[PDB]
Parts: structure tokens; sequence; C-alpha cells
DNA sequence: AAAAAGACTTGGAAAAATTTTT
DNA sequence: AAAAATTTTTCCAAGTCTTTTT
């Protein structure tokens, strides 16, 4: 069975839900204790820990080999909720984190991943088993008429918090999620899930105005955690559907926008100059609304609505260009945005004016905050939000960037290759930077070796062909200039073998520091993608795999080789 | 309001399972 | 067979925007 949710009269305002029916979550397996011979020595004597403080202690162990554990915040943070697990008479022996010796247990961590990669295929296929039925139990929600996957079922496991960037809570506890934690949510009608054992949930409520199947509050942050649909789902795709179209209706209306920011830069009121400056920033540069967060609880990042004096730096003239404004910040993730964007005069001396006055520690753009600014966006457009210009600007490019790169006479390698290069403009325009892969760049001598060795074969092929040619010559026959053809043949099928090489060399030299799947699944309107695979015959399953050929199905079956965002 | 809460949106590096080279 | 290069799951957070409290 295949549910085509895409052609059923779109879902009401209002309520999510009429029934809803599920399992409930699957809880991670119990702690095992460490055995006799893994010791842990405080002060170079044995001692043994409570499970309670021992789990804890292993959650360290096996993160012994990276850098940030001989950190500042992250011994801090770590010591002091150990320390809240230890029992009475532990918390009299061990003062310090220190003094600990953490070795035995790291090596024993690392004996396991061992044996576990020698398993037994009888082994192997047993967990794997086990693994399958879980998915068929659990992994499956009823909600109104239909039996939808849920995404994930299984609660993460207890650890240590680690977060991106400069976070000052890295090293806190991540407490294990009990039932007394979790808040079920499912119709009146429908069997509610029974919890293990031995134990009774936090609260069973039947809201029909949400989304999600469980909920918890996690110690970290203190906010709350679900459990809801995977993006295959109606309830997922709909609302992604919805998103595009949003971003289509802004396109319709977008110059209209522009005209009036434009205008309103030399507006009498500073309130409506700045909304306007942080509109254009939204616009030109895909930045995000930056909302505001509390001090020493998040890493220290920004976006627009957020930016601090110290985060420009303004040049009347740089690299022979006119009025510069050197951005350099951390973004979303801690990833750095650094951009010299020459902009308009009026925004400039606009940028003067808002940073005259002023401390480094201070905000550019005072009297304004996102709130401000949606509820603007929202007058010039019904349900436009500043991130509506992130989806807009990206599927617009990869749109008209497909149009301007494909050419129509190239094989499937060399229009995946444009596909790729479309997709990576989009990338840099969204910040979505990588890290070139640790070290596993040298992976493009392998490639250079083959395309060496491939140049040999086509090289020895060539003298096969100027000896046949030679040979059809003397004794002109029409055997001989049959022998010419398969070996012109035999050239053609190595030229297109050394392309295909070359074009793969090429799109991972171009992607060594762009991450192409955040933009590709929730940035760049599906159907644009779906649209030009069907007007070259490139197969689908060369773009998307197997997952986001499931999340972006509606696409798939809704959308003719003539679509256009 | 305007903080505080609640409810959605927005992978990539490391492992592990395979696959290919040797 | 055994080391090496790939293709595929496994691990783990942070923003945006809407809705309630204070
Ligand atoms: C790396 C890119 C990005 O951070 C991003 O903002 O651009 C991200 C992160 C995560 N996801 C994404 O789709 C995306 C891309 O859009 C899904 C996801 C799940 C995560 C889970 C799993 N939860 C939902 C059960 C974690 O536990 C911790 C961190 C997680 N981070 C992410």
């Amino acid at each position: 069975q295949k549910w085509k949710w895409w052609e059923e009269e779109r879902y009401p305002e209002g309520i999510k839900w009429k029934f809803l029916e599920h399992k409930g979550p699957v809880f991670a397996p119990p702690y095992e204790p460490l055995p006799e011979n893994v010791k842990f020595y405080y002060d170079g004597k044995v001692m043994k820990l409570s499970p309670k403080a021992e789990e804890v202690a292993t959650f360290f162990a096996k993160m012994l080999d990276h850098e940030y554990t001989t950190k500042e915040i992250f011994r801090k943070n770590f010591f002091k909720d150990w320390r809240k697990e230890m029992t009475n008479e532990e918390k009299n022996i061990i003062t310090n984190l220190s003094k600990c010796d953490f070795t035995q247990m790291s090596q024993y961590f690392k004996a396991q991943t061992e044996a576990r990669k020698q398993m037994s295929k009888e082994e192997k296929l047993k967990i794997k088993e086990e693994n399958e039925k879980l998915l068929k139990e659990y992994g499956f929600c009823i909600m109104d008429n239909h039996k939808e996957r849920i995404a994930n079922f299984k609660i993460e496991p207890p650890g240590l918090f680690r977060g991106r960037g400069n976070h000052p809570k890295m090293g806190m506890l991540k407490r294990r999620i009990m039932p007394e934690d979790i808040i079920i949510n499912c119709s009146k009608d429908a069997k509610v899930p029974s919890p293990p054992p031995g134990h009774k949930w936090k609260e069973v409520r039947h809201d029909n105005k949400v989304t999600w199947l469980v909920s918890w509050t996690e110690n970290i942050q203190g906010s709350i955690k679900y459990i809801m649909l995977n993006p295959s789902s109606r309830i997922k795709g709909e609302k992604d559907w919805q998103k595009y179209e949003t971003a289509r209706r802004l396109k319709k209306c977008v110059d209209k926008i522009r005209n009036q920011y434009r205008e309103d830069w030399k507006s009498k009121e500073m309130k409506v100059r700045q909304r306007a400056v942080a509109l254009y920033f939204i616009d030109k540069l895909a930045l995000r609304a930056g909302n505001e967060k509390e001090e020493g609880e998040t890493a220290d990042t920004v976006g627009c609505c957020s930016l601090r004096v110290e985060h420009i730096n303004l040049h009347p003239e740089l690299d022979g260009q006119e009025y510069v404004v050197e951005f350099d910040f951390l973004g979303k993730d801690s990833i750095r945005y650094y951009n010299k964007v020459p902009v308009e005069k009026r925004v400039f001396k606009n940028l003067q004016l808002f940073m005259e006055n002023k401390q480094p520690e201070d905000d550019l753009f005072d009297r304004l905050n996102t709130g401000i600014l949606n509820k603007h966006l929202q007058d010039l457009m019904e349900g436009l939000t500043a991130k509506v210009f992130r989806t807009y600007n990206a599927s617009i490019t990869l749109q008209q960037q497909l149009k301007e790169l494909t050419a129509p006479d190239e094989n499937i390698p060399a229009k995946i290759l444009s596909y790729n290069r479309a997709n990576r403009a989009v990338a840099i325009l969204c910040n979505h930077q990588r890290a070139p892969p640790k070290t596993f760049e040298k992976s493009m001598m392998n490639l250079q070796t083959k395309i060496d060795a491939k140049k040999e074969q086509l090289a020895d092929a060539r003298r096969d062909l100027k000896s046949a040619k030679a040979d059809a010559k003397v004794m002109k026959d029409a055997k001989t200039k049959k022998v010419v053809e398969s070996k012109k043949k035999a050239v053609q099928r190595l030229e297109e073998q050394l392309m295909k090489l070359e074009v793969q060399a090429t799109d991972r030299e171009e992607n060594k520091q762009i991450a192409l799947g955040t933009s590709k699944l929730s940035y760049l309107d599906p159907r644009i993608t779906v649209a030009w695979c069907k007007k070259w015959g490139v197969p689908i399953e060369k773009i998307y795999n197997k997952t986001q050929r499931e999340k972006f199905a509606w696409a798939i079956d809704m959308a003719d080789e003539d679509y256009e965002f």
C-alpha cells in the first residue's frame, strides 16, 4: 500500500488529529556494571564504585581520547554532577577528579569495540533480527485512518553533554530518562500504552492541538524534548509542502518588499531604519533572525537581530570596492560567518549611526528584536517570517543555476556535476560550511592514480586504433574496416569511463569545505529537483537516496518536468 | 508587553558494514 | 586472504516561531 496523502483534502486549521494510538517509547537498556578485573583507582589505591557513580565514571572513560576532557569547564561541570551520584562514603574519599584513574576502564571499552567487530555471523544476524522486531512493534503509530512511522522511538541513552562550540554546560550529566518523566499523548478512544512493570507515566494527555506522541523535560537546558512522526508522514510532509508554498508566495511580492525597505532606509524614525537594514541583511546575505538567548546558558552565537557592534567592521574602500562591511561572527552551531560585502551608500551611512556612542558588547540594532521584525513581515504578506527568505533565496538560486549550468548534450555523470555545483551555490549562500574531512582528504591521491591508470588504457587503445587504420590502408577490405570499427568503440568506451572519473574528482574537490545535506533536505523545494530529473532523464535515485525519496514522496509523484518555483 | 514555555524546523563526523584493491 | 577505500547507520543539539504565564 502507498498512501497518497497529497491527493486528499487539506487538513483543517486547529485540530491536528482525531485519532492517535502508539505503543510508547523504547527505553535504553539498563546499565551493566563493570566486571571484576576492570578496576577504578583513586590516589593509586583500588576502589569499587556504586552502580550509580560507576556509570557516570564510564562516560568520562569513553571520552578519554578527546581533548575536551582536559578543559576547565568540562572537568568542573562533570565533577560537580558526578558528586551528586556518589554515596556519602564515596564523597568523603573522592575530593577531586584529577586524583582519579580511568585508564583500565578506557582500555576495556576499546577491547569491547574490538570484540564486537569479531562477532560471528550467527551473533550479528541475531542482533539485527532483535532490532527489526523492535521496529515493527514500537516504530509505528496510528494517526487518522493510517499507519505512519515514528522517527526516533528509541530514547537516547544517558551520557555527558558536550554540545557544539564553546558551550558553558559541557561536561554536565544527561540523566537516564525514566517512565516517570514521560508525558504520553494519544486519543481518548485509543488503547493507552502500558508503562514498564513497576513504573508509571508522568502524565497521559489527550491534546489534539499538538503533533507529538511522547514528551519529557531534559536537565541540561530545561527544555521539552519530543518523539514525533517521521518525515514521510502526512503531518510532517504537508507542513513542508506549505513551507515551500509560502516561499513561492513571497516570490510574487519580493520586489514590492525590496522597494519599500529601500525607501525605509531614508525614514525619519530610527526603529524603521534599523528594521529596514536588518531586512536587507536577511534578504541579500540570507542571515538567520537572531533570537535573544540567556547569557551563560548557551554558546555565544548570534544572528541578524542579535548582532553586536564588534561583529561588523566598516570600510569606505577595500579591494577597490566601495562601501564594504566586513562581517565576522559565529552563527548557528558556532559556524563562522566571514564576508566582505559591498552595500548601497544609504546602508553604510545608516550602519555608522547605529554604531555611534556604543561599546563593543552593545547590540547593533537597539530598539529591535525578532518579534518586531516578524510583526512587520506579517503585515507585508500573510504567514511571512524571517526564515522564509532563506527558503526563498535558496530554492530560487537552485532553480536559476540548474537552468544556467545544465548542458543538453551532456551525459548523466556530467549533469550530476552541474546539479552539485548548483547545490553548492545554495550551500555557500546559506553558509553550510565544513572542515576538510579528517585527513581523509588524501583520498584525492587515490582517485588521481586510478585516473592515470585509466589514461594508460586509453593511450593503449589509441595505439590499437592507429595500427588498425594503418592495416586498413594496405590491402583495403571489408574485414579490416570492421576491426577499425570495434577499436573505435573501444576508445569511445574508455573515453566515457575517464570522463566519469574526472567528473567525480572535480565534484569532490569543489565540495571540500561545503556541506550539501542541510539545504538538500530543508532548504530546496524538491519539485525543482524532480522537474530537473524528469526533464533530462536523470534517475531520481542518483540525486536522492532511499530515506530522502521517502520524505519527498509527494514531490516525486506530484510534479511534472515543467514545474516552476 | 515581555519573559517564560511550548512546539516545531534546521544533519555531519565517526563507526560500522561492505566493497575494492592487492 | 588481508589491508584499504567506500557506502551506510550510529551518535548527539540548536535555532525559529507560536502560545502561555507573570
Ligand atoms: C548539522 C546540521 C544541523 O545542525 C543544522 O541545523 O543545519 C542539523 C542537526 C540535526 N538534524 C538536522 O536535521 C540538521 C539539519 O537541518 C536532526 C538532528 C537530530 C539530533 C538528535 C536526535 N533527536 C531528534 C532524537 C540529537 O539527539 C542531537 C542532535 C541532533 N541534531 C540534529
